[PDB]
């Protein structure tokens, strides 16, 4: 069926200013986002700030400052940085919210009324910095601030306490055959395939019942009441996993403010998620927690959940994103990011290879080939030509062309953004060779016929390669097509995947004294 698709990031904790790990999520899911939308699709790209719970209560205390005031300015921090970061995200979601609490009351109620959650105790370790339960598995000896003999998480490396409270407890332990059955019928739904494989082998093991609440002493009361009890605040997880439900039933003015929150999700056609973008530090949530919810309330299933490779949320290693762009470019280090690394840590995230991959894939390979094919000296009537008769070669380039598309597309779904570019590169260094065999600045005296030949499969190949990157450079992506001429219709749709929908005759855009669309820099 037809709906919005519909495409979130985390919420991030607000007990620290953004930094890499969070702007690296909240890309990937604007890539998606941006895809969709290039197609043709309705789209609601989500992101925001997870603001309550001891964590972030803590860092409010050592500032020095109230929650309120605290997590104000810190959510103003990250929607500054994504601003700044060129984003296209539909809303910024903050737990703060009214609406949003309100929405976390009918769900915690609707579970409640389904018999699915009773009063009982956790006894047990718990890791504050990952707001997550541990079993004595999950832990081991280490220290903290003070060097002194700690017990630290297996998964993090964050200092645990044991807890000894009387809890609001869900029966996740019920929910272990449907989960199966659902990673079983949808093989799917959690990427990449070894991190479904982890999941399913976790929950086959079996599932203990989960604490969906806490005194309220200690969480310093920022939290929300569980409904019933204002005793007890609700778990700081299923209050985050929460925001993608109140996140689809928002509706959203053109500032991007909210202005109402509907009582039917189908009535914004949103929920469920088609895919959510997440850390692996996360998975367990989103793949065990969050589901069991939504089954438990008669409500539908996300259909993607993608775990990426870096360890989300002094020593003498700062990576700081608005400054590598603003030195190197931003669409450059967008690129950098998607291109360098897949569902692994282990990409390397030098200025060397940085540089690197700015030189010889934007600037060499992409950025070359668009100087060529608009160049004076080539393009002598700066237009689209009508090409003659095809050759073999020739022939062979623009099945390239024409496959680039649906292979994309399929990797853009998965979604495997680094195997996209890859596929669109490999269609680049393709028109390249193809450039260099036929050596169109030789063919401007000597055969003018054959070069119109040569010249318009060239501009085809740049503009289909370039309509296909625009998710990953928006910005270059658009003078790009200036250069080239390209009128507005043809830059979406997907009519426009296909070769030959810009027709011979369709003039260049002006040129200037010196532009470069990359500019390579030093060794
Ligand atoms: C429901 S997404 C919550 C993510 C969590 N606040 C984190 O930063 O890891």
């Amino acid at each position: 069926v037809e709906k919005v698709f519909f495409v979130t990031s985390p919420i991030y904790y607000v007990n620290a200013a953004p930094h890499i790990g969070h702007v690296y999520s909240t890309l990937i899911t604007d890539v998606i986002g941006r895809y969709h939308r290039v197609k043709g699709e309705r789209v609601f790209a989500l992101t925001g700030t997870d603001e309550h719970g001891q964590k972030v209560a803590e860092a409010a205390k050592q500032k020095q400052v109230s929650p309120y005031d605290f997590t104000t300015a810190v959510a103003g921090e990250f929607k500054k940085c994504f601003e700044q970061m060129d984003y296209s995200i539909d809303y910024f979601i903050r737990t703060t919210n009214e609406q949003h609490k309100a929405v976390v009351k009918e769900l915690w109620t609707k579970l409640e009324q389904k018999g699915d959650i009773y009063l009982g105790r956790y006894e047990g370790w718990y890791s504050i910095s990952d707001e997550s339960f541990l079993t004595p598995q999950n832990i081991t000896d280490g220290v903290d601030k003070d060097g002194n003999p700690c017990k630290v998480s297996l998964e993090s490396g964050h200092v645990v306490t044991w807890v000894s409270e009387e809890n609001y407890m869900f029966r996740l332990s019920a929910f272990r055959e449907r989960l199966l059955e659902w990673y079983h019928a949808n093989p799917g739904c959690i990427v990449p395939e070894f991190r479904r494989r982890e999941v399913i082998r976790a929950v086959e093991k079996g599932l203990p019942d989960l604490s969906v609440s806490r005194a309220r002493a200690t969480l310093h009361n920022w939290a929300i009441p569980v409904p019933g009890n204002p005793d007890h605040c609700v778990y700081v997880w299923l209050d985050a996993l929460t925001n993608y439900l109140t996140g689809s039933r928002l509706r959203v003015d053109e500032s991007g403010k909210e202005v109402s929150l509907v009582d039917d999700f189908n009535e914004l056609e949103r929920f469920p998620a088609d895919v959510h973008v997440i850390g692996k530090d996360i998975l367990k949530f989103h793949a065990i927690y969050w589901p069991a919810f939504l089954l438990s309330a008669g409500l539908p299933l996300p259909k993607k959940i993608v775990a990426h490779g870096w360890w989300t949320k002094s020593l003498g290693n700062v990576f700081d994103p608005v400054e590598k762009a603003e030195e190197f470019g931003y669409d450059a280090l967008k690129y950098f990011l998607l291109r360098e690394s897949g569902f692994s840590d282990d990409g390397d995230y030098s200025d060397k290879n940085m540089i690197a991959r700015l030189n010889g894939e934007l600037a060499d390979t992409l950025g070359n080939l668009v100087m060529r094919c608009t160049s004076a000296k080539i393009n002598v009537n700066g237009e689209w030509p009508s090409p003659a008769a095809y050759t073999e070669e020739d022939e062979s380039l623009i099945q390239l062309i024409k496959d680039l598309p649906g292979t994309a597309d399929h990797y853009y779904l998965i979604p495997d953004i680094q195997k996209a570019i890859i596929a669109v590169f490999d269609v680049l260094r393709a028109i390249n060779a193809y450039v260099t065999d036929m050596a169109p600045w030789k063919l401007v005296k000597t055969d003018p016929e054959r070069l119109r030949t040569v010249l318009y499969i060239t501009l085809e190949g740049v503009r289909v390669t370039t309509l296909l990157l625009s998710p990953i450079l928006p910005r270059k992506s658009v003078v790009i097509f200036d250069m080239l001429g390209v009128p507005e219709v043809h830059r979406k749709g997907i009519e426009n995947f296909e070769f030959g929908a810009v027709p011979p005759g369709t003039r260049l855009g002006p040129a200037v004294e010196g532009e470069v669309l990359f500019s390579k820099r030093s060794t």
